[PDB]
């Protein structure tokens, strides 16, 4: 089932449909990795999302409503993104 952010639990893998409230600058490091953090929100709460490696270059904009699938862990909670798609563009 699709989850509301308030329903997320640690060590849980699921999908949430949420608004990108913020998209932070991509960070590159070392044989090669990348990180792009997102702050996601729905009508029940907010959570940090982490886009790794190639997904750090995924075209996402503030205001976009995205389908984010991933693993929830304590970082409070954060979702390590496995897959992301745009449901409705900010525009």
């Amino acid at each position: 089932m699709n989850y509301k952010i308030s329903e997320l639990m640690p060590n849980l893998s699921g999908t949430i449909n949420a608004e990108v409230v913020t998209a932070y600058p991509k960070k590159e490091f070392s044989t090669k990795g990348q990180l792009k953090s997102l702050f996601l929100k729905d009508d029940t709460g907010s959570i940090r999302g982490t886009l790794w490696n190639e997904l750090a270059d995924f075209e996402v904009k503030k205001g976009d409503i995205a389908e984010v699938s991933g693993y929830v862990k304590q970082g409070g909670l954060e979702i390590s993104v496995d897959n992301i798609g745009i449901i409705e563009k900010s525009l």
